DNA sequence: CCGACGGCGCATCAGC
DNA sequence: GCTGATGCGCC
DNA sequence: GTCGG
């Protein structure tokens, strides 16, 4: 991590803009810059050197010069001292509490973990579970544990219907040694872009994982996306494992490649790739890649038989999952 | 200079 | 009840 | 905040 001090600064600025300022484009700008700097293979010597990178402009260059010179950023020193900003930044660390809710809570005098813990009745379902597992959700998952979780999910899904295919995506599929959570892409031949021949496809699977005490809580649930909590079983006399976040996304089987591209990420990689697509005259989502017609309206879905096909359309050399950790 | 910035699932709520 | 906006979440 | 037209 050659430029860890700089990327940390930019990430903190991004979080400020997202959580406090509520300026989503500034948030995205800062994260793009941190990402491009993170992959830069030299220790950065000045703002000008950084400004050569795409996504780093005049203002970030200036902040880099201050940070190189002094080891800190005055702007951030002040933000750190601001009680309201500090409170809002903290509250948003609870899953289900965003920029808006955090500011509203602070207005009501709810601004610490203790405050939250005595005001559960002021939380919606999602927020109440986020609070319940506040500490657990901040811990990362060792790949060894991700492997254990993979085995449970794949084996239980098979028990439900041998025709399901479950694929673990996210940072796991990018080969990370630790993951923030578990992301599972699910397919079944009864659910395609052309028909849904079986109901409760996602439900059946969730139910089974709850039955074996793997899924412990639900944050939200619809026909195609589950967002919840899970936990590895522990042995006799063993401390319990932390509770972990799990997302399950059922994708039309014939749209698996666009699905797995999306769910493999990273998020910044997806943003960069989708933006490049738009520049090349295509639009990409988790289902399809379509051309943009002269007007500006998406056209019909193009044939895709591999992840690589998607890269080809937009004239990118193929990038293995492990090289998409932007 | 200024329009655009990725795309979409689920929960909540206002207006009808 | 529905629909459209908004908040918050996924990558 | 940065980029491209
Ligand atoms: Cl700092
Ligand atoms: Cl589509
Ligand atoms: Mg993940
Ligand atoms: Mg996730
Ligand atoms: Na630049
Ligand atoms: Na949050």
């Amino acid at each position: 991590t050659l430029n860890g001090g700089i990327t940390d600064m930019l990430t903190e600025l991004a979080n400020f803009e997202k959580n406090v300022s509520q300026a989503i484009h500034k948030y995205n700008a800062y994260r793009k810059a941190a990402s491009v700097i993170a992959k830069y293979p030299h220790k950065i010597k000045s703002g000008a050197e950084a400004k050569k990178l795409p996504g780093v402009g005049t203002k970030i260059a200036e902040k880099i010069d201050e940070f190189l010179a002094t080891g800190k950023l005055r702007k951030l020193e002040k933000i750190r001292q601001d009680d309201t900003s500090s409170s809002i930044n903290f509250l948003t660390r609870v899953s289900g509490i965003g920029p808006s809710a955090a500011r509203k809570f602070v207005d009501e005098g709810i601004k610490t973990l203790e405050d939250l813990r005595k005001n559960e009745d002021k939380l919606n379902h999602h927020q109440r579970i986020g609070l319940k597992y506040f500490g657990d959700f901040e811990k990362r998952i060792p790949r060894e544990e991700m492997l254990q979780m993979q085995d449970i999910v794949l084996n239980e899904v098979k028990k439900v219907d041998s025709e399901y295919i479950a694929t673990v995506c996210g940072s796991f599929r990018r080969g990370a040694e630790s993951s923030g959570d578990m992301d599972v892409l699910l397919t079944h031949p009864s659910f395609t872009s052309e028909s849904t021949k079986q109901p409760k496809l996602l439900h059946q699977v969730v139910e089974q994982l709850q039955k074996v005490h793997f899924i412990t809580d639900t944050l939200s649930k619809g026909e195609t996306k589950f967002m919840g909590v899970c936990q590895l079983p522990s042995k006799n006399d063993e401390k319990e494992y932390p509770h972990r976040r799990i997302d399950i996304r059922l994708i039309p089987k014939d749209q698996y490649y666009c699905g797995v591209l999306y769910f493999t990420g990273s998020d910044i990689f997806n943003k960069n790739m989708r933006a490049h697509a738009l520049e090349k005259g295509f639009t990409i989502n988790e289902y399809t890649i379509r051309p943009l017609g002269v007007t500006g309206v998406a056209g019909e879905p193009l044939p895709v038989d591999s992840e690589k096909d998607i890269f080809d359309y937009i004239q990118w050399k193929y990038r293995e999952p492990k090289d998409r950790s932007e």
